[PDB]
Parts: C-alpha cells; structure tokens; sequence
C-alpha cells in the first residue's frame, strides 16, 4: 500500500507523544517520557487509500532543529505543534520550520501547523494569530486536543491530504 | 519638543540606510558604506506634532540582534525592513524581533514592518504573505521605495503614530 512518512516536531511538553499515540492507540498518556523517540504505524483508510502511516515522534535535546536525521530528510511531512496555553513553544515555529526546510532544501515541503491543548480553557495564543502565521506560510492550520482527541485525526490527515497533491504536482 | 527614538534594523542590502537618508536628505543614495551605522535627526509634523525624530540606522556584524545596545534598550520604536525581491531578509525578520522583545523584555514594542524596494518588478516576497506575518505579530506593514520615494513617509511616520498609542495607553 503507499506509506506516508511522517515527522512530528516542536517543543517540548507541547503534546507531541500525546497526539501520536492517540491517533495510533485510540487513548490519552498524560506523562509519557519525554526522552522517548521512536516510530509508530497504524492502517488507515483516508479519502478512499488504504495506506500505512509512519510515524516519528520526536524526541530529544537537538536544538530547535532536525531530531531523527535519517529521517528528517526522509519524512515526506512534518507536524509542528505548539501547545494553545504556551506562546515560546509557538514563537519556537519558526526555527523548526527552517531546519525542516533546511535540510530538504526547499520552502516546499508538506507540513501542517497544529495548535494542541485547545481544551484548556485559557490561551496565550489565540487563534487567529497562528491562521495568519499559517497563512503567511501558505500551510494548513488545526487546533487539536490529544486529551479529548477532538482534531487529532484531522491533523494528520490534513497532513497525508497535503503529501499527496505534492506528489502529484510533478505529475 | 517631543523626541522620538527610532532604531531601523534588518539583513544587509535591504536597504535602511536608503530609506533613512531619504527621509532626512530627501534623495536616493546608492552605495552607501555598507559598514557605518550612526543617527540621524530631522524636525517633522506629524498628525499637527511637532516632533524630532533621533534615527539609529544600524549596521553591523552584530548576529541577527542588537545593534547599538546603547541604543536598542532605549529605542522606543522599531522599523523591521526586509527586501521584496530577498526572500532570506524577510525570513529574517523573525530573529530580529525576538533579539527585540528579547532586551525590551516584551511583545507590546512599537514597530512596524517594512518591504522595501517595492519598485523593483520581480519579487520574491508576495505582498500577501507579509501582511499576514504583520497582522500575526499584530503591527503594521508598509511597502517603501528609497529609489522613488514612495512609503518612505508613510513608513516611518506610522512607527511614530505607534509609540504615540503606546505611549498613550498608560493613561
Ligand atoms: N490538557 C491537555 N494536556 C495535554 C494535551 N496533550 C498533551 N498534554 C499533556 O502535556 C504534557 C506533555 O505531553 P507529551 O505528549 O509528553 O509532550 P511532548 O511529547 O514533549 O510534546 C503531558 O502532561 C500531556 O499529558 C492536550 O491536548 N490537553
Ligand atoms: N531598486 C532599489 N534599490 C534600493 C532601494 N533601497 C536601497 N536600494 C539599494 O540596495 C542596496 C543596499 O542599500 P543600503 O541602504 O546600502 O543597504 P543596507 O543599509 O545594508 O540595508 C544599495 O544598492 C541601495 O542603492 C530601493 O528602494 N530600490
Ligand atoms: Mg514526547
Ligand atoms: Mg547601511
């Protein structure tokens, strides 16, 4: 079937282990490791494609940059998720965008902006602060909560949506 | 009279001290010595004030920062400029203005953003993705041309009408 690498970056105790495994296992993990880096997959039927996800939950001191080398310039879309309630982890964006962009070689890549936590009934990022952002990098924007799942399958089919008219704009 | 203290900051080639010296000097300037920074003052109305504007045009190998620190924790006002047609400058934007709420310990400084050499017909940064950058970071966003003149004005008198609201919002 096609297999869709995935990488999801961003600082940490943002919520990145949280969506992954939500998404893959179908529950919430408060307290996973925060050193723990590995991949997860899960069969998927998105839009009528049978294929098999391939995730890399980030992990790790590697300074605002590209955690999983030989995947980073492997992964075919990234994830960048800042938590709602955490406006550094949002200003911290930029820089991984521009690792992601560094190491593919291209302001091309498949990637989709992810506010998480939007269950907390608080913020310091509002909403449409981080649409103009997205907006600005021409890239999707979705507000997920990996405690209540509400979004997270979003999120990463938005994200397997935007690889696949990537690859199909060479043709 | 009221003073207002302006810091011009940006890549190098944008184009700051071309916009600085047109607005002092009213004539465009090509090739100035890429490596001097100093100030520059002019007496102006603005909006019926009478005020004296003390520009810092900064130059310097000063790592996407602070230039003339003497300067940047007192400026009280911000003109970050990126070039249309340099897409680098304009990604650069983002460390500026965290070098600057960085020593200004906050994210309510008044600034604006400016892409200058909008007479050059090419681009490589689309008008449409700086405002959404600016309206993200919540401040203005002007278009200028040191060669012809246009915006130069209308960029720097919005940054004194920004530090005049600032100012007024204490009360
Ligand atoms: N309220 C809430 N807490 C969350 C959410 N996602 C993650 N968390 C919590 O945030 C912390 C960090 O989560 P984790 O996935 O370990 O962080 P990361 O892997 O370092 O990005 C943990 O306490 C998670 O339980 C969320 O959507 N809502
Ligand atoms: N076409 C055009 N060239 C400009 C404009 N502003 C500056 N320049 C040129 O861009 C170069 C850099 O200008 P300068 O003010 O020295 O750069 P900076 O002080 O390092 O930001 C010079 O060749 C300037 O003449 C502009 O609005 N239009
Ligand atoms: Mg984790
Ligand atoms: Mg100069």
């Amino acid at each position: 079937m096609t297999e869709y690498k995935l990488v999801v970056v961003g600082a940490g105790g943002v919520g990145k282990s949280a969506l992954t495994i939500q998404l893959i296992q179908n529950h919430f993990v408060d307290e996973y490791d925060p050193t723990i880096e590995d991949s997860y997959r899960k069969q998927v039927v998105i839009d009528g494609e049978t294929c098999l996800l391939d995730i890399l939950d980030t992990a790790g001191q590697e300074e605002y940059s590209a955690m999983r080398d030989q995947y980073m310039r492997t992964g075919e879309g990234f994830l960048c998720v800042f938590a709602i309630n955490n406006t550094k982890s949002f200003e911290d964006i930029h820089q991984y965008r521009e690792q992601i962009k560094r190491v593919k070689d291209s302001d091309d890549v498949p990637m989709v902006l992810v506010g998480n936590k939007c269950d907390l009934a608080a913020r310091t990022v509002e909403s449409r602060q981080a649409q103009d952002l997205a907006r600005s990098y021409g890239i999707p924007y979705i507000e997920t909560s990996a405690k209540t799942r509400q979004g997270v399958e979003d999120a990463f089919y938005t994200l397997v949506r935007e690889i696949r008219q990537h690859k199909l704009r060479k043709l």
